Order: structure tokens, then sequence, then C-alpha cells
């Protein structure tokens, strides 16, 4: 039997200091329903400092590390959505920017959704995003997603039509699929959207969001010390997704158009 899956965007409704603060964010996400403006947050001074460190250090790296599509959209976000060292962008603002650019929108989320539920969001061009800020003790890498990761890792590529299409298609393929198919698609997502490298004018560049928000892993990924294989869905889908550490291997796509084509061939075989 086919599992429940959303048929319209609203069906996604059916999917000590620091701890106290995290509960505040978790409630904002839990109370949200489709159609609501995403609640705006007044960030603390410490939170803004953490953002500023992350933002300043990553922006020194992007020109030499990030793919061209990332770099194209990054300045648009400083102009329209308040991306600056001294200001944490709001999810509602970013959501409205994306809706105009590619039809993508944001929903706040408290922590992880299942891979099935997360991917189902992408089918409607909805990206579930956290709103809290990583703990100030390690700005350079965090093992759980935070708003810095969403805003600097994901958003600039969600604003690119080719990438938005690629992402949506992973979601669309997942809807009502078998457990095994969802796992394979989630793994493909992990090694493209989350931790992908691509080749542009012969150089290795970064498009993975998890790399683009981690000062330390971004540098590691292009350092020459990392293992690197071609993106090939039938092989890549078998690779373990790790969380404690830097990735043991990265996959290299040729372009967003090519990765999209490879996923189209692949998803035929898992229907
Ligand atoms: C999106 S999906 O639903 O298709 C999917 C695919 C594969 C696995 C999972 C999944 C699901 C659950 Cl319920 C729990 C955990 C995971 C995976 O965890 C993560 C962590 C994850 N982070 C964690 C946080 C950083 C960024 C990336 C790492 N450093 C960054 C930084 O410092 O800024 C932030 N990103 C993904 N996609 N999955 C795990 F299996 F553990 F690796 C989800
Ligand atoms: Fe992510």
């Amino acid at each position: 039997t086919v599992p429940w899956f959303p048929k319209k965007i609203s069906d996604l409704d059916h999917c000590n200091v620091y701890r106290k603060r995290r509960k505040y964010f978790a409630d904002l996400a839990m109370n949200y329903k489709h159609g609501d403006p995403i609640p705006k947050v007044e960030f603390t001074e410490e939170e803004i400092k953490t953002w500023g460190t992350v933002f300043q250090e990553l922006n020194k790296l992007y020109p030499t590390h990030a793919c061209r599509e990332y770099l194209k959209n990054l300045p648009l976000l400083s102009k329209y959505c308040g991306y600056r060292e001294d200001n944490i962008p709001q999810l509602e603002d970013v959501s409205n920017f994306l809706k105009e650019r590619t039809g993508f929108s944001i929903r706040p989320v408290a922590g992880y959704l299942s891979p099935r539920d997360f991917l189902s969001g992408l089918a409607f061009r909805v990206f579930h995003c956290t709103q809290y800020v990583r703990h100030s003790s390690d700005p350079f890498y965090t093992p759980e997603p935070d708003t810095c990761h969403e805003l600097l890792g994901h958003v600039p590529l969600l604003a690119e039509p080719s990438f938005a299409q690629f992402s949506q298609e992973i979601g669309l393929a997942s809807l009502g699929a078998s457990e095994e198919a969802v796992q394979k698609l989630a793994t493909c997502y992990f090694f493209t959207v989350e931790f992908g490298l691509c080749k542009q004018d012969g150089q290795l560049r970064v498009f993975g969001a998890g790399l683009l928000s981690s000062i330390s892993e971004l540098k590691h990924a292009l350092s020459g010390h990392a293992k690197v294989k071609p993106f090939d869905p039938k092989i890549t889908c078998k690779q373990e997704c790790l969380i404690t550490t830097f990735q043991d291997v990265y996959f290299v796509s040729e372009s967003f158009e090519d990765a999209k084509e490879k996923m189209r061939e692949f998803t035929k075989t898992i229907k």
C-alpha cells in the first residue's frame, strides 16, 4: 500500500538559558500553520555575534570556494533580505524573496523531520528551516542544523531556478515512494544539496549547504586532503550519511543540469 503523502502545500501541516531559548523557537515552529506569516524573532546580542563571526569568516572563503550560482545570488540577499554582519535575516523576508525568484517558500521547523516528510516539502517548493542560532562555543561546525546553516547554506541556491528545479524533483520523486526509494533519494539529496561539489571551468567548487555554512568543513572540502568520487546516483545512494564529523567522501557533480539529468535516469529505475 502507498503511504500518506501531501497533495497540496497546506497538507504539510500534517507532518538553562540556552535550553529555555531553544524552547521558545521550538514553540514558534510547533504553533505555525500554512498561511501564517513566519514569526519574526528578536535575536539576542550573543546570537547576533555568533552570526557575525560565521558570516564574516564564510564571506572570506566564498569567492574562492563557492560555485558561481551561489556567488550570483549572495549579493541579492544583502540587498533585499538584510544579510549583514550585524543583522540576522528573518525567515519571513527570505521566504518572500524566494517566492518571487523561484516559487520556493519556507516553513519553520523545530528540529528534524523524517526524510520522507522533509522531501515531501520540496515537492511543493517548501523548505523547512530552523530559526535558532548554534551555540556560541563552536561557530565553525555544528552537528545540528541552525538558522545560520539555513540562511547561508541553503537560501542562496534555492534562489537559482535550475537548483530549485533539481531540489523539487527529488521531492516529487519521493511522494508516496517506498521506504527504500525514499532512503536512496534522501542519500542523493545528502550528497548533492547538503555536501555536493561541482566542476566549473575545470575547478572544484562547493554547492553543498552543509559545507557552505561550516567555516571548517568548507575549507576541508577543497583542501586536497578529502576523498572525492563522481556523482552517480546508483553508487552515491549506497554511501553512509554521517553527522558527528566531516564527511569521509564528497561527490562531484558536473553541473546542476547534469545532476538533474542523472537523477531523472535514476528515478525511472526505482519506480
Ligand atoms: C534532508 S533529508 O531529509 O533528505 C535527509 C537525508 C539524509 C539524512 C537525514 C537525517 C534525518 C534525520 Cl531524522 C536525522 C538525521 C539525518 C542526517 O542528519 C543530517 C544533518 C544535516 N546537517 C547537520 C548540521 C550541518 C548541516 C547538515 C553540519 N554542519 C553544518 C554547519 O556547521 O553549518 C550544519 N543535514 C542533513 N541533511 N541531515 C544524518 F543521517 F544524521 F546524517 C535527512
Ligand atoms: Fe541543510
